[PDB]
Protein backbone atom coordinates (compact mmCIF):
# COMPACT_ATOMS: atom_id res chain seq x y z
CA UNK A 1 0.00 0.00 0.00
CA UNK A 2 1.32 3.53 0.61
CA UNK A 3 2.33 5.45 3.74
CA UNK A 4 -0.53 6.80 4.46
CA UNK A 5 -2.02 10.24 5.06
CA UNK A 6 2.05 11.31 3.73
CA UNK A 7 3.43 14.47 2.01
CA UNK A 8 6.08 13.36 0.73
CA UNK A 9 7.23 9.35 -0.31
CA UNK A 10 10.99 9.02 -0.76
CA UNK A 11 13.28 7.39 1.48
CA UNK A 12 16.98 6.71 0.91
CA UNK A 13 20.01 5.56 3.24
CA UNK A 14 23.71 4.11 2.65
CA UNK A 15 25.41 1.93 5.76
CA UNK A 16 28.84 0.34 5.49
CA UNK A 17 29.10 -2.32 8.45
CA UNK A 18 30.24 -6.15 8.28
CA UNK A 19 27.24 -6.61 11.17
CA UNK A 20 23.69 -7.70 9.55
CA UNK A 21 20.47 -5.84 9.74
CA UNK A 22 16.82 -6.74 10.06
CA UNK A 23 15.34 -4.84 6.93
CA UNK A 24 18.01 -6.41 4.63
CA UNK A 25 15.95 -9.04 5.23
CA UNK A 26 12.96 -8.20 3.46
CA UNK A 27 14.37 -6.31 0.97
CA UNK A 28 16.09 -9.77 -0.11
CA UNK A 29 13.27 -11.90 -0.34
CA UNK A 30 11.99 -9.35 -2.44
CA UNK A 31 14.76 -7.95 -4.68
CA UNK A 32 14.84 -11.83 -6.05
CA UNK A 33 10.73 -12.72 -5.81
CA UNK A 34 10.47 -9.62 -7.92
CA UNK A 35 13.04 -9.88 -10.56
CA UNK A 36 12.11 -13.57 -11.19
CA UNK A 37 7.99 -12.43 -11.51
CA UNK A 38 9.14 -9.70 -13.76
CA UNK A 39 11.80 -11.91 -15.83
CA UNK A 40 9.20 -14.84 -16.41
CA UNK A 41 6.45 -12.64 -16.93
CA UNK A 42 8.20 -11.51 -19.79
CA UNK A 43 9.54 -14.46 -21.30
CA UNK A 44 6.39 -16.56 -21.77
CA UNK A 45 8.68 -19.64 -21.25
CA UNK A 46 11.93 -19.16 -19.87
CA UNK A 47 14.61 -22.45 -18.55
CA UNK A 48 16.58 -22.61 -15.05
CA UNK A 49 19.57 -20.78 -16.62
CA UNK A 50 18.13 -18.29 -18.53
CA UNK A 51 16.54 -17.77 -15.56
CA UNK A 52 18.64 -17.90 -12.82
CA UNK A 53 21.11 -15.65 -15.42
CA UNK A 54 18.65 -13.04 -16.10
CA UNK A 55 17.58 -12.47 -12.17
CA UNK A 56 21.29 -12.45 -11.15
CA UNK A 57 21.96 -9.63 -13.90
CA UNK A 58 19.01 -7.97 -12.07
CA UNK A 59 20.53 -8.46 -8.75
CA UNK A 60 24.01 -6.60 -8.33
CA UNK A 61 24.41 -8.72 -4.76
CA UNK A 62 25.23 -12.38 -4.89
CA UNK A 63 22.28 -14.69 -3.78
CA UNK A 64 21.99 -18.31 -2.08
CA UNK A 65 21.18 -21.51 -3.88
CA UNK A 66 18.97 -22.22 -1.17
CA UNK A 67 16.88 -18.85 -0.88
CA UNK A 68 17.29 -18.52 -5.23
CA UNK A 69 15.89 -22.04 -5.86
CA UNK A 70 12.84 -21.86 -2.57
CA UNK A 71 11.46 -18.29 -4.34
CA UNK A 72 11.69 -19.95 -7.65
CA UNK A 73 9.56 -23.09 -6.18
CA UNK A 74 6.89 -21.07 -4.14
CA UNK A 75 6.14 -19.04 -7.44
CA UNK A 76 5.39 -21.98 -9.34
CA UNK A 77 3.24 -23.60 -6.61
CA UNK A 78 1.58 -19.79 -6.40
CA UNK A 79 -0.08 -19.96 -9.66
CA UNK A 80 2.60 -18.03 -11.43
CA UNK A 81 4.31 -20.46 -13.40
CA UNK A 82 4.42 -24.10 -14.77
CA UNK A 83 6.66 -26.78 -15.66
CA UNK A 84 6.62 -27.82 -18.86
CA UNK A 85 5.33 -31.68 -18.92
CA UNK A 86 8.88 -32.17 -20.64
CA UNK A 87 10.96 -31.60 -18.37
CA UNK A 88 10.97 -29.43 -15.09
CA UNK A 89 13.56 -27.40 -16.76
CA UNK A 90 11.63 -25.33 -18.50
CA UNK A 91 9.04 -22.82 -16.77
CA UNK A 92 6.31 -21.49 -18.51
CA UNK A 93 3.67 -18.02 -17.69
CA UNK A 94 0.55 -18.58 -16.18
CA UNK A 95 -0.15 -15.20 -13.83
CA UNK A 96 -3.20 -13.60 -15.41
CA UNK A 97 -2.93 -9.38 -15.41
CA UNK A 98 -3.08 -6.87 -18.21
CA UNK A 99 -0.44 -4.98 -19.67
CA UNK A 100 0.65 -1.76 -21.46
CA UNK A 101 3.96 -2.30 -23.09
Amino acid sequence: GSSGSSGIQMKETVEEQASTTERVFQDRQYQIDAAIVRIMKMRKTLSHNLLVSEVYNQLKFPVKPADLKKRIESLIDRDYMERDKENPNQYNYIASGPSSG
